[PDB]
């Protein structure tokens, strides 16, 4: 295996969108939410908690995720990343890359979480649970999906983390909640994440192939039609558009079709980005900041219809052989059951310690 | 033809880029300018109909713009980019990605257009223009210049949209004007164009050889050469210079250079950057924003400019071959011509149709 | 010398995200901390010497800094980039993508000394010294230790910046100040740094391998060390984290793993990470704006720091042969009090020139 330089080329500038996403783009876009006494309590969060996710990960995390283990989680062989020789590679790039891509992940994800949860969480509090749900949750989900384990084994089409990334963060969101002063900032948040997206779903092909090419514009297509759904559904509703409304609606297309990017076609990528704005908004009419509402909902609803749009016949890459739809649509409905439940117990399990250990509070 | 990663790589993060220009550069350059009591519903209107072209160009717009056709338009072939193919190479990278490259910039187009007049033009008003003009504006011209088309088949240089963007934009915003609040947010906006045009610019390439650094450098160069020009102006007429200023000038050499950065030596560039920052300041001190004051002055001397500077002899890559300098300058004036009076027209046409459908309002 | 296609993109990215440090991330970073009667004036500023160091660059800088000459400076042979032919291959991208890329380094470190010094320095002084000190400190020191002068034929690591960035602005920035409104906005700056900063970091590789791939990791380890070092020491005395608090932490590990990042192990960079954020903070509780708390602090730091992790033993990727590390910390030693020493006299020169033509003021 020899690295391709504009695989690593492509690849190490899309870890820096990803990257993006999180410093400072979920952020920014909690920041405008949340009241504004909570602002710079929640903006000091997700930094500590970033470092902290960016640590573990360099540590164990990337072991365990992708570290060659069992079905569901990897070894703890690559410790601080070693018996990985500098050029090691994986795919077309250099394994350091992939490293850095795959922590970005992790970090999106885990600012999803604790950018909801800043206000009503006690800091000590998020840093348990973050430290629990990392790795008891995201890790080994990611195991499952992108790392060899149960859920690729079985055949699950996730292009880019409509179950590791969403689902998985959404269920996180909602055990823990269970337990906007700024729209020109929500806004920026938003166009950062949506920017910084495409090198989550087209750097998830780990090459610059016709399959970026594919995941990239899937990603223009679906968050357009997304976001014209949720805003004509506002309208229909609510008499007008409104930019929360807008925002909402291009999150709810990127969600939709984090899973699918890679597997359909654009006539598929915007009947998706249509179907998970509208269900973001349904979403959201019926939970702290509607991480469920349009995460959640919008997840599974893209795991669903990717199991459906990659069909060859809809335009979509082709299920892998022997792959009936039928087969496929099981199988991530498989894949939604098994994220929603692990996510859940491991979510629950962290809340509860950090409960026992420093109290959800806040004092 | 075969796709060369390095070229799909590069040409993928410069349609990041392009879309950042948009979303959110434009809105928050906007944003700033514009009264407070306005910034929600021009962030909204930016935002729902940069999700509108995106589905007009996905549907016909690309086929329409790039499709082989005419002198002036395309064909209805590629109909949500059906007969092309996945692995499709257009130029040296993956067709798709050509599709969202020309998307980004149909995009920032309309961006640069709908901020403007968000304000006073009803919602529903702007929709229907944008659609009107998109269609039969912005696409025809796209068409003629790059894309086998009038002009460029009559040798016109304008490497990345001094007539295709900016005086297209600037003559659809005067017809629409005729018929700041936040200058820290102006200068975020300007400031994310600035990083944005380089994908833009340099982009325009369609790979990431010579002639991309060459636009790069020229890039840098002009708009520092253009911000100085525009800053002394100032100083010397206003006794001293100013944010918004600044701001201007950047984007005086930004437009100027434009039409000009693959073709010209940075000699060429710096000139370009001077000029261009002054006819900029002049053209503002003699229209919505002042869109054509300095997209329409700028774009038309950038295009000029350019069949001056493209000369090997002023360290310009030198004209085609039997053309002299002065056809060259000739055929500049007639793309020029060609596109204030066609974008008129339908920018008219446009204004016309939403005014006698839903009214240009606003409520 | 032939120029690699996936370099040639990789270095453009880099290049357009370190332009993103200054525009519009030191910008706003400084925006954030200083008074709000400041701001404006500070982002013009910013603005108008970005600018002014561009032009420069181009004309004289890039020939003076990189063209062959002595141990000090270059030669006045590439005066606006000529004898440089486009397809001039420097290393394994164009030249003239050095070029840009080298002037956009010039550009941040000009860039973190203007806005430092925006309030207190009149701005004709700020602009005759940023003349002064890009000519005969910037320019003479990254020929020194990047250009093949004195620093670099004697064997000093310093990957990407750390004399020729860091420790050189703090002295500028100390000399001067010897002769937080909104932290949203801190925050935001910092986040767009970091990012930017990866370009600077990875980019100094020259191309996208294995060594580009070492520096990424290495600069999303340092940077999480130390924020977390600066929080809990942040947290030990203070009693609580901070925003701010967290923001210096980034800055710290970045300072820090700058000269470093091409040359360790990511064991090394968290070790630094950890280091440089604790120095930071004792930098700040022991000078506009920290300039030096941070940046020549962690500077000095990164600096010796690399001649020790630069080990192979210490997981680094070797020094050079017949080189003992003992040898590397006293060239190391050796080029910061170059640096510190050089840009001090330079720094002198230029601030009391500004003051006997224009005074340092304001009025
Ligand atoms: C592959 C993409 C991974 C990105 C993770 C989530 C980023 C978008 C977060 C927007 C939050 C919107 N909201 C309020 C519905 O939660
Ligand atoms: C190839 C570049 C295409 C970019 C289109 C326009 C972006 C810059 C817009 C800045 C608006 C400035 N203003 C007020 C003069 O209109
Ligand atoms: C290789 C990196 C070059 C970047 C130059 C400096 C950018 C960071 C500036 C942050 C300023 C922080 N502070 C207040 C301590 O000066």
């Amino acid at each position: 295996a020899v690295a391709d330089k504009a695989d690593n080329a492509f690849m190490m500038i899309c870890t820096a969108l990803v990257l993006f996403m999180t410093i400072p783009g979920i952020a920014l876009f909690y920041g405008g939410l949340i009241r504004g006494k909570n602002v710079l309590s929640m903006l000091t969060q997700v930094t500590v908690t970033f470092a902290l996710v960016c640590i573990l990960w360099v540590v164990y995390g990337y072991s365990l995720a992708f570290g060659e283990g069992n079905n569901f989680f990897g070894n703890i062989n690559w410790l601080m990343l070693k018996n990985i020789e500098l050029t090691a590679v994986m795919g077309s790039i250099y394994q350091y890359i992939h490293v850095a891509f795959q922590g970005s992940a992790a970090c999106i994800t885990v600012g999803l979480i604790v950018g909801a949860l800043a206000e009503r969480i006690r800091f000590s509090a998020v840093l348990i649970f973050v430290v629990v749900w990392l790795t008891l949750s995201y890790i080994p989900i990611a195991h499952m999906v992108w790392g060899g384990g149960l859920l690729a084994s079985h055949g699950a089409l996730d292009f880019a983390g409509g179950t590791v990334v969403h689902i998985n963060a959404a269920i996180a969101g909602l055990v823990g909640a269970y337990l906007p002063h700024n729209l020109p900032m929500v806004f920026t948040g938003t166009a950062i994440l949506y920017i910084g997206w495409f090198g989550f779903n087209a750097g998830s092909a780990g090459t610059a192939n016709e399959i970026a090419a594919l995941a990239f514009v899937n990603t223009v297509v679906a968050t357009a039609a997304a976001i014209l759904g949720w805003i004509f559904g506002e309208w229909a509703l609510r008499g007008k558009p409104s930019l929360l409304g807008a925002c909402s609606g291009a999150i709810a297309g990127l969600v939709g079709v984090t899973p699918a990017c890679g597997y359909i076609g654009v006539g598929g990528a915007l009947i998706i980005g249509v179907v998970a704005g509208l269900a973001g908004l349904w979403g959201v009419t019926m939970d702290p900041c509607d991480v469920f509402g349009v995460h959640g909902v919008c997840g599974i609803v893209g795991c669903i219809m990717t199991g459906i749009f990659a069909a060859s016949s809809l335009g979509g890459v082709g299920f892998a052989e022997g792959v009936t739809m039928g087969h496929q649509l099981l199988v991530q409905l498989e894949s939604i059951a098994i994220t929603i439940v692990w996510s859940g117990v491991v979510a629950f399990i962290g809340y509860k310690l950090a409960d026992l250990t420093v109290g959800l509070r806040v004092p």
